[PDB]
């Protein structure tokens, strides 16, 4: 089979749309999601047209070998998409009326500068490659594009599932490409970071303060120690639900600065013991005390910094 | 090939049935499960009809290809149904007698409120889309819908397997669409939680408290500062098995408020060391006195309170 | 095709038998096998009857596709079996001879009661539906039911392969069902347990135990606060390698009685010392000595106690 | 199609060989690895035999489903290997020569007694299954049996890829199989263990020696009990690289004895203290001077030892 | 369908080029990565050449049944690629330009010697085997040759992507084999490291030196081995996300080498206490002071030194 025949010069004009039925799995760590849709596409073959008096019927179906269906492909899929045609419709006009379900695991990258406080914009693209015959150009029927009630992606919120109307037509191998943008826009649940990292991460670090409270060495040394190992846990279980990222996270910079609260905890520890060691506990008395207002003065500023840089 | 024709302008009843061989694999962090089963159909084609005296056979086999089939899909599953045809049984009226045996990986929602004391409604649904010669709607023939008495699903009971019989009818890319709600109704096995996460947290807690009745700050230091790293292992072991929920579980909740009682006995453990170095063991030895009832009492009421509000 | 005639009204006998090539994965967790084996099923077939003299061959070869074939399928498999036919042959007066060679992943449940003393009985059932022409039955043909001396199951003892020969003959969705019972006797080889888990227990337990030779405080406090963090390490490391049963296991059961021993060695611990400030240093030696006793006899007691209840 | 039919009662030799390309994923907790390799097989097939001059040609090339092909297995793989027929040429005599390239993941069993100083040989099995018509034996072609310069085998040195030229020739289901040995003989690559887990593991068992040069309880109970946490991860570790052997591996048997040089160090330090606590530090200083010999002395015979018995 | 016949004794030259869509998955531990591409194959049969005036048509558009194509595959591949033809058109000449889009995990080794500064160069090597007819070679056709400017591989960055076009032409099992490279040049984003892994790393070192100001022993016991374990916990983390290599990797040789500065502190704390136990504290005052200095420049000269050595 051959591509429909143009009436002029024109470019054949594919119809398309995606309606999400389930969409699950997104893995931070892969900047993948699973998805399982209809694809819906349309077009018009003048030697598929009838009489409908002539005929009897108002629309003829069709298996996919019978006629020409184009060769429509996604870009960003990690394997081939399977899918299972649903339903192929001739209207009198010849106008092909094409559907089928899908499922396929789509790689759209992630942007984690404001985990867990993040927003994405995952994509489907659509593309499809121009025969000798005639060249083909993909369209968005903002009728046949949507997502069901149902559609959860877990620890994920759905915001919308549009299309940029206007696709990207380029040369790829002096052949013309017809690329579409879908675009679903959602944004984390950060609720359980909150009493499960970051709550647990600020009592481990206030319980390493106690030691300004604190002329006993071996406690100091203790509290600072242990909570440090605490800290550390909280950073490897961190780096773990993500990918490793060349920019800083916000969730990255908070943990990386707390290092730096513990290393300058650990030096005041040791100069408190020096101090009253070389008999001089005076000057030890003001260091202690101006650090249990200094330190929580200091978390607080810089953290205000970076919600700042990031927000 | 073509759907029957009507005798009139009814729409196409296709009567279903699942009966439940194995369950299995019930991932709480993806929230779905593992189903092996039998989908029994039956619809009425006239165009197959036959007499058994010409014919010779009472009921006459046909291969899928051969005869019309309804499309059948399963909304919430993840890739498409492995399915494989037992039998295709035709009566002399024309009653096809459809039977196969599938295994699909099902998606549906979990609510981990109670957990690890929760139940759920896992759901299996079935769909048809009406094609353009007749309108297609599915029934439920009850005496085909069922389950396996060897049916285990690991760490969970299996309470009922049941079908909501009215089909949901609704119109969807201009096309009727009717879905069916089978209905597996399943309790979690919280046994294993108590001796393998509930006693050993209140083991290290209560090992915690021994610190009211204990002078020595480095002592006291080391049992709080120690028993909360055991704490922190419990918090992460637990948020493992289960996915990040925009909401409070059970455990979660307790596992949290344990924390705020490790800050406090921390305070406490400080104040005592500052007053006894101050020269005032006597108001140290009143809060110490005190927190051996405050503690116990206050843990207690603060998990009536929660109990009630989670049951 | 069509099924065998009946001579009169008898049910057609469908002699079976597997034969274990390779067996593997053995996962406690899922409660699964791998097998990789032989099924040779055996029927008579009288329209594929020939005279050796006529047709001058002993035996005829067929393509599965040429003639009928019983649709034979495993129970409490996860997905369909993988096979392939291996040879199909007819002796002259009709009798068919099948073999298949066949993998599959098995579901099979686990009683970790005596857990890693354990002895299973892995179960396959194969079954096969009656046609609406005449009722299947089956039958062990123990001539062709076997293992390869090879067979080696990783961390198992194979003790024996065989199969419950009386049939399970059930009705089911209307429909005659012939279930057959295959039985792979397996059981642990415990020995690795004993220097990795066991043994590295009781000697961080015993390490507890010098607690009760020492005076010292801050250093008892130490010997069993630490040595209670490696007991919850072995806890975890444990009940990661097996899955959450309604029921108690004999390593279960240890470990956590072990919880127990550590919580009254705390209290100890805490007496002495409350005693020893108390200025009753005569009192708290009574007690550190009679606990030097106590301790050991009541651990050995209770392991007797237990070894008796599980086995 | 039938077998080629025999001159006299002669069997049919089926000329084999097995040349890797890419060799790989050699699981050692699952007893696995993964091949890519050419398969070649060559037979007579006198009814295949043409005269050179009348065809022109000198070679001819068929089709898989044109011509006999011997139904080749191998025994001791997982699923059926993944075969593409690269070429099947025909010479004027009838002597066939077929080539695919296939994938399987091999199930070939391993000996961790001198882990991670050990040596396997990988076996590849292949097989036949005599048909009624004429028995098939396998045989080697020396000439068509090799590997790839660049086949690598991660952590691996490949020493050989050689096979037991005779076939091992016997009965299963009632028919003659005749099985083939392809070996490929590997050793460990053990150098990274030496800087990653051995000195590691060396250094913390040191460390908790230095005990013996001092006489505070306090700080000798947190050296030997630190580090003999540090030593829990090491057995843990190594135990999660490993499957579970009902023999002791080299590795195990040094960690395991490094378990008893901790429990009678945590002896000696309790020994010396309550020495030193009765008043008497000169029996105690006795008991730790010799220590301080006997510890260095026991592991370094002690290791002497072990490596004997182990190699 | 036979292969283009000759016009002389010259080989058949199949024209190639690889068009990178998605790279991704690049397993460190597996030295894997999939690509999803398009491979364009050209090669001239006279076989398939018309005249344009005659046949109206400028190109011929066959499917693969009807021509010949040639066999190519890819050597380093872990399962066959999964492919999917995008167009085969056929110019008046028999130039066949054919296209398709494949999928496959490529297995390609790595040089982590400089990890994780390292770069590194990923093969794709394409194959052909010459059949009886004629000898077959492959060429590069250099405008086929690319990759998409979207092409991200996940903690990488894509340098180039070139084609060695002059084949390796072999012999292989008594046929000629021309084998090309295709070259992926990538370097490893190591940022992500510096506050993750090295600078924590560095303040436990650092923290650890605290004690040559300290003459608390139990305290100096405390800071070297807790700071030691967390040293433990980083070479753990490491080791996890790289393969076990027969040579030492820069992060290797560094943590490594820190583990002989944790040794050398445990031994200058146990000198300093014995000293001062033996009344001699103006001594290993001297040893503690000389060890402020000592350490920090043995550790900057020693780290002079690897960077020199690994750089
Ligand atoms: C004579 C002291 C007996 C102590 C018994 C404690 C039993 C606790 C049972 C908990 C069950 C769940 C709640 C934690 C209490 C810690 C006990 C501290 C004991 C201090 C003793 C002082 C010496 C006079
Ligand atoms: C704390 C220490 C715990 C030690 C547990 C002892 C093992 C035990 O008592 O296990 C019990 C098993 C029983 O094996 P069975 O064949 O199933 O006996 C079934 C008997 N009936 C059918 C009569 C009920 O004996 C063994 O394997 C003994 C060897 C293991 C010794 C390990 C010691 C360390
Ligand atoms: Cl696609
Ligand atoms: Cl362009
Ligand atoms: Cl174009
Ligand atoms: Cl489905
Ligand atoms: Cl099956
Ligand atoms: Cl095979
Ligand atoms: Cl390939
Ligand atoms: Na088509
Ligand atoms: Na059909
Ligand atoms: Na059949
Ligand atoms: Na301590
Ligand atoms: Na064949
Ligand atoms: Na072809």
């Amino acid at each position: 089979v051959s591509p429909p025949p143009p009436i002029a010069d024109e470019p054949l004009t594919v119809n398309t749309g995606i309606y999400l039925i389930e969409c699950y799995s997104l893995d931070d760590k892969a900047e993948t999601f699973k998805v399982n849709a209809f694809l819906s596409l349309s077009w018009k073959d003048r030697r598929l047209a009838f009489d409908p008096v002539r005929s009897g019927v108002r629309v003829k179906t069709y298996e996919p070998e019978a006629i020409w269906i184009p060769e429509i492909r996604f870009v960003n899929v990690e394997n081939a998409r399977a899918a299972d045609v649903v339903d192929i419709s001739v209207s009198p006009d010849g106008t092909v009326q094409y559907l089928e379900r899908f499922s396929a695991r789509v790689l759209s990258p992630l942007d984690f500068r404001r985990y867990p406080f993040d927003s994405q914009t995952l994509h489907i693209y659509l593309i499809v490659r121009s025969v000798d015959t005639r060249n083909i150009v993909l369209a968005v029927d903002l009728e046949k594009v949507g997502k069901n009630d149902d559609v959860f992606l877990t620890g994920w919120d759905i915001e919308s599932f549009t299309a940029v109307v206007k696709p990207a037509n380029f040369a790829l191998e002096d052949r013309l490409e017809s690329k579409l943008d879908y675009q679903l826009r959602i944004s984390r649940q950060y609720f359980s970071y909150i009493p499960n990292i970051i709550l647990p991460m600020l009592f481990i670090l206030f319980i390493s303060w106690t030691a300004f409270w604190s002329t006993s060495y071996e406690a100091n040394v203790t509290l600072v120690v242990s909570t440090l190992i605490a800290h550390i846990a909280f950073n490897i279980l961190v780096e773990t639900n993500l990918p490793k990222t060349p920019y800083m996270t916000y969730t990255g910079a908070i943990i990386f600065m707390i290092y730096l609260f513990y290393f300058v905890a650990v030096i005041e520890v040791t100069v408190q013991h020096y101090l009253k060691v070389e008999s001089q506990p005076a000057r030890a008395a003001s260091i202690t005390r101006a650090s249990r207002i200094a330190f929580p003065v200091v978390f607080l500023l810089a953290n205000i910094i970076l919600a700042f840089l990031f927000f």
